[PDB]
């Protein structure tokens, strides 16, 4: 029924309103405290700067420091992605510190767009094309972005 992990999430939300992260947003809209609504925009000086990407962060009633779960709602091509669509970040592991806030997870992925980690990539196909054929990779970026570029 109740838990400590839930209470913490409530303290983070109010703290988010006081001073939310610039460039990325992550707050619950209609979905319960479990599911949240977050969106990340491409960094400056990248083919994603003009594009828009939305992602959801699924929390668990396990522990306030237990490795959470996150995944993009829109199916797009990325240099590194899991079969479930999750993102490969050091935060996803036990390296996550209970000192930081949810904003840290939003900025973590934002920076990933700028430059991924060649250290054990999830999608070798993309990571390879990045150093092989840039013309083939760029087309994949603008293509996936165009789909979620305009919905109206």
């Amino acid at each position: 029924m109740s838990t400590p992990a839930r209470r913490r999430l409530m303290r983070d939300f109010k703290r988010l309103q006081e001073d939310p992260p610039v460039g990325v947003s992550g707050a619950p809209s209609e979905n319960n405290i479990m599911q949240w609504n977050a969106v990340i925009f491409g960094p400056e000086g990248t083919p994603f700067e003009d594009g828009t990407f939305k992602l959801v962060i699924e929390f668990s009633e396990e522990y306030p420091n237990k490795p959470p779960t996150v995944r993009f709602l829109s199916k797009m091509f990325h240099p590194n992605v899991y079969a479930d669509g999750s993102i490969c970040l050091d935060i996803l592991q036990n390296r996550w510190s209970p000192t930081y806030d949810v904003s840290s997870i939003l900025t973590s992925i934002q920076s990933l767009l700028d430059e991924p980690n060649p250290n054990s990539p999830a999608n070798s196909q993309a990571a390879q094309l990045y150093q092989e054929n840039k013309r083939e990779y760029e087309k994949r970026v603008s293509a996936i972005v165009e789909q979620s570029w305009n919905d109206s």
